[PDB]
């Protein structure tokens, strides 16, 4: 797995459950391109993404629906989404956790990447 | 006035100096168009981007041009940009405020909306 | 002027007002004295604390009494307090801002260290 | 393992390895007590720090050592060290994950606490 998703709540300390994600990759013509999506866990982790194979070099878009999650909550934050830009890969495969904490009006990303 | 831009190094504890800072509209066929742009000064800040009557209610992207930032530095960065995507609403506070505090592979930022 | 706080809420996008701060030097049998104190403004800052002359090399402690804000707007907080040890030196920059960002289960805090 | 203390390195997208962690309860007197110690792993985790039995109600802090951490790394950085205030087990008992996120001038703590 080269790359996981973790989605944190920093307003009750807790993991953001059911957060939607939806991740890009950046076509020959400059456009972003459909590549992986799913949803945060009870753990707020999104595993299963990609594939060694699949994920090759290039600049990838980490998307997270940060709005609707706090709107489920009662709460109206500031962003639309947390984005996550990033080259991946680009000296040999890595793997990527994208870590984001969220709060109404302020997120944090922090990405840890290992050498297999 | 309605819209300042504020960049802090964490690596360094000071202003994040010279770094390209850019603002785009979401057009009526979702595509992103330019709106404004600049560079943070001395203090980090970047002032004058627009006026009460160009920042009309519509959704906004702030592009942060950290990646440059960072390898001016000889730091090895791990983002593209930091992105800041949010709906202006004319229901709030009149100024807004977007921090970002950098590090090469972490960022956080945090809107402050206020009345002057 | 060599040491200023300021303190953000990141749930409401706001400075964090009448927020107590309280300032201390470690002595010289290791216990922390008294040494300055106040509350954040309007704009959630707090200037005064101390003097050139006062504020000499040695270790501080501030303590941002953020339980106490959070309790007021009736969310529950993990925290205590927000707490910032460091040791000035008369080699560096002569400004100590000392910055706060709060959440009820998360902060953070950085320096940004200027010469005016 | 009610009680385990995660680091990061902000700086290189890394856990943070051997940190040392103190952790200290307050005494019926006001005074910290030593309540038990240990380094993170190679993962920056640091476990086993106490037990469900142990781990009583009351007002802990837990000292990262950061300082001695960047100075390694050839960085001379702010803080003294990380510090982490909070009451503990007071509705019954919790699990607490207590995460520090480490720059040289800037760091985050957030608590992650769930009910067994
Ligand atoms: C000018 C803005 C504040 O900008 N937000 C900051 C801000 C936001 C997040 C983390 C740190 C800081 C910070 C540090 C020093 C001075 C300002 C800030 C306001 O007062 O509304
Ligand atoms: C990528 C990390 C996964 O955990 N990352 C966390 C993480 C990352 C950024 C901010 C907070 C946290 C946090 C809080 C509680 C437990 C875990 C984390 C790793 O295992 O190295």
């Amino acid at each position: 797995c080269p790359l996981m998703v973790k989605v944190l709540d920093a307003v009750r300390g807790s993991p953001a459950i059911n957060v939607a994600v939806h991740v890009f990759r950046k076509a020959a013509d400059d456009t972003w391109e459909p590549f992986a999506s799913g949803k945060t866990s009870e753990s707020g982790e999104l595993h299963g993404l990609t594939t060694e194979e699949e994920f090759v070099e290039g600049i990838y878009k980490v998307e997270i629906d940060t709005k609707s999650y706090w709107k489920a909550l009662g709460i109206s934050p500031f962003h639309e989404h947390a984005e996550v830009v990033f080259t991946a890969n680009d000296s040999g495969p890595r793997r990527y956790t994208i870590a984001a904490l969220l709060s109404p009006y302020s997120y944090s990303t922090t990405a840890v990447v290992t050498n297999p």
